[PDB]
């Protein structure tokens, strides 16, 4: 039925519908699996919450809009050519006088069952999103919706027991009258009662979830120039988010506006927790549903690994080859005395399963390819440094070890230490390159050791077989690493 | 066997050696097809040809460090797992005293005959290259080797008669020795001799093949600051290229890199080009990456392939490479052509082969993040391999996909696209980006929707277009579309509806 090679196989496409206390949105996925891409999105602002912490109703208003999205979510996910549909729903339509009815006419609409959360569920999933799109976490998540701001312990892939604060943007903004004061004083009450739970935070990374703190996130990084628009990973010190978000608070000098409220959330938990740093989740509830449904093969899978050789499997000319290279280095890594943290060597794994993803581009471009695909591709469990890393080694590998403008910047998100290791995989994957003209069965065979020779400090060794490869051109990529690296390098047979 | 899905199904890749006066070359091509992508690439400056004018023998170190680049080209061609290989040599490789020997050492290295082409084959696959790498060409081709230029007449897929001067750049360097205004003599004689024949080139385009040509562009490009460094298709005026010339002749007494590289070829490639230009009077020059090798093998094709269009079988290969749906992306590209006619757009041939293009590439980069997607898509657009497409032409396909994904809006990224592409094709691309954003929202990038929507002439007075959906699609209807269509409708100054049937 199709001659797409560009799409992964054995996965049949999902819909996930979530209705939500102000967007209502469907997204559709290649299949479900640890790390598909997204086939279709689209989000509709209905405000459902508008008014339900005042009058125990879903907003009529929103109700109408809500239905009508639903109706055009349907015939796009069969346009999609989706083959099952999962729907969940906020807590408020449990909270709404008109929440059953609604919830009826969405699944006769949709021809499908609703998952209608609780607020537990909902600090659960919160927990799973950023479990499943961090690596080893470590803090407290907060995810604020509309009426509810959901608080949870996370430690690697476990978390504590959920709380739920009803000091969502919409609920707050309503309760207050629209006061920043008396938003405040409420947000004060209710995170006091639970200074216990925060406290536990001190030192560690608040995981912020939801669309007020993620606008909250793009909005400074358009104000001060971030050069990154990425929200997965993006991290702020303490103080910075304190400061920032004093700039949001104060902002009269949209009126109707959630993001002051959300400010003073955020400003309130962050006061009572201290931690160290604020991490930005662009994964959330809906995420971390779907990250339940999965395997349990799948949930321990790495989803950067996972991403990196689907990539891989779309783009090289030998998947094949992309592995043995990601063991390769591996095994070289260490004899050139580097010592990696598990972070680093799932980067440089991460790397070598992308070394091939922009070969069909002109040779004067193939570098710069490499660094923009990778920079910009939608990776979770990785840092901002990291990404750097892993554009830099790649555009290292068909540039050059030499830095330049385009190098700077990236080298300046990296730091020093993994620039230096993107320059060492770089500088290493030239060398092997010249044997294997990226397809598989040749690097296994070439290897680096150390020499008896006291005048010299790695041998590098191939086979006798592949003398006919060597030459002037491997001395040259050999000297330039020997140059990197410090270290006497030496060919042998 | 592979897992290998970014690889063009049902090709065998095909490796071609070729052994010039200058340098060894090996390409491994995805396979024998009318717009394979490059799967290897080596070149291995050699210098065979020095002395041979004057010696009538090939250098032993030229030869040695030939033979040690075969050597490591037949390993790369078998590691990248070609099932056929051709070896291309010039003229001199047999003429050479010395030259018998060193093509039989060379035959048995690779385990292959090498076909050593004559003068005026190199002209014809040198006029082939040039008639696979653009559209419809009309002019004069010249290929400036180590040892000879070739000169051949090109009218669109048709060709003159090729012939052969010896005034290649390191030969005419030699026989010169060393003297500019003597080379200027020994290359005013051999052109002379073929007024008549360049004199028919008055007008028209010079197609300029060759290493030392190609060094000329690139000079050119470094030094006026050109933006894309993209050689196929790049085209100067006569005035600008024979100024540049007569720079490149007197570098010696910026600038500074060939200024001091006294055993450079440069001056000698610009004497030669000189004199083919003042005979021929051209309106431009478009220099070809294409050559000898590439014309060799566009010989090889079958004669529907080589009628194919070159731009559009690669992105129709993108769109199977990379698209949600190849054959949505061909439905775009057939019913965007139905529809511009509606606004009042009466496109020329190429403005269509650019839409068609720009069509079938628009899904390329579907899988970036959203907020990087009009980025990547302009970037893949700007670096990739295509033949058959001008600079300009190039600027359009980028704009088109960049708004497409990003809205219709200008800003510093487009900017510099938009002045190479000119206001008409910017126009035309801001066009197909807001009709395909609209669309958009009924497909999913899927097949089977949007042949059942068409645009028309509204009978309401307030309305002069209305975008008509059938009733089987009524549930489409939403807020999100309303918006893209009232995007349309500013950027054309039409009032714009829809009509849910
Ligand atoms: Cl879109
Ligand atoms: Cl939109």
């Amino acid at each position: 039925r199709s001659e797409a090679q560009g799409r992964l196989t054995g996965l049949a496409p999902v819909s996930v519908i979530d209705i939500g206390s102000n967007s209502v949105r469907l997204v559709v996925y290649e299949g479900l699996s640890r790390a598909p891409a997204v086939l279709f999105n689209e989000k509709v602002l209905c405000g459902l919450g508008k008014g339900l912490a005042l009058t125990g109703r879903m907003h009529e208003e929103g109700v109408t809009r809500a239905l009508m999205a639903l109706r055009r979510f349907h015939v796009l996910s069969e346009q999609a050519q989706a083959q099952k549909l999962y729907v969940l729903a906020t807590a408020a339509a449990r909270e709404a006088e008109n929440g059953p009815d609604f919830i009826r006419e969405a699944e006769a609409i949709l021809g499908c069952e609703i998952e209608v959360l609780s607020g537990e569920k909902e600090a659960l999933y919160s927990a799973y999103g950023v479990i499943s799109g961090f690596y080893q976490p470590d803090g407290i998540a907060g995810d604020l919706g509309g009426g509810s701001l959901e608080l949870i312990d996370i430690k690697d892939k476990s978390c504590g027991e959920g709380i739920t604060l009803p000091l969502g943007g919409l609920r707050l903004s309503e309760q207050s009258d629209g006061s920043l004061e008396k938003a405040a004083t409420i947000a004060r009450k209710h995170v006091k009662s639970f200074a216990k739970l925060l406290a536990a935070g001190e030192g560690r990374t608040f995981y912020a979830v939801g669309g007020t703190w993620r606008n909250i996130a793009k909005l400074h990084m358009e104000i001060s120039g971030y050069p990154l628009h990425m929200m997965q990973g993006y991290e702020l010190p303490l103080e910075e988010m304190l400061n920032f978000l004093e700039e949001v608070i104060v902002s009269r000098d949209n009126r109707r506006s959630l993001l002051p409220f959300g400010a003073i959330a955020m400003r309130e938990v962050l006061r009572a927790m201290k931690p160290a740093k604020i991490a930005f989740s662009a994964q959330g509830v809906r995420e971390g549903y779907l990250y339940s449904l999965l395997t349990e093969a799948e949930r321990e899978s790495d989803p950067l690994l996972v991403a990196a050789d689907e990539l891989a499997i779309l783009r090289a000319r030998s998947p094949e080859h992309a592995r043995e290279l990601a063991d390769w280095s591996g095994r070289t890594f260490p004899v050139f005395g580097i010592d990696e943290t598990e972070e680093e060597s799932r980067y440089r794994q991460a790397a070598c399963l992308l070394a091939d993803i922009s070969w069909r581009a002109h040779p004067d471009y193939r570098g710069l390819q490499a660094l923009n695909i990778i920079a910009h591709s939608s990776f979770v469990a990785i840092t901002h440094p990291g990404r750097a890393y892993i554009a830099l080694a790649n555009y290292y590998r068909f540039e050059g070890l030499n830095d330049n403008g385009t190098t700077e910047p990236l080298a300046a998100m990296a730091g020093e230490r993994l620039q230096e290791l993107g320059k060492l995989l770089g500088g290493l994957l030239r060398v092997v390159y010249l044997f294997s003209a990226s397809m598989p069965g040749v690097v296994d065979h070439l290897k680096f050791r150390k020499s008896d020779n006291p005048d010299i400090d790695l041998e590098f060794v191939v086979p006798h077989d592949y003398c006919d490869f060597a030459g002037e051109r491997l001395d040259g990529r050999l000297q330039q690493l020997a140059k990197l690296t410090g270290k006497r390098l030496a060919f042998v047979f």
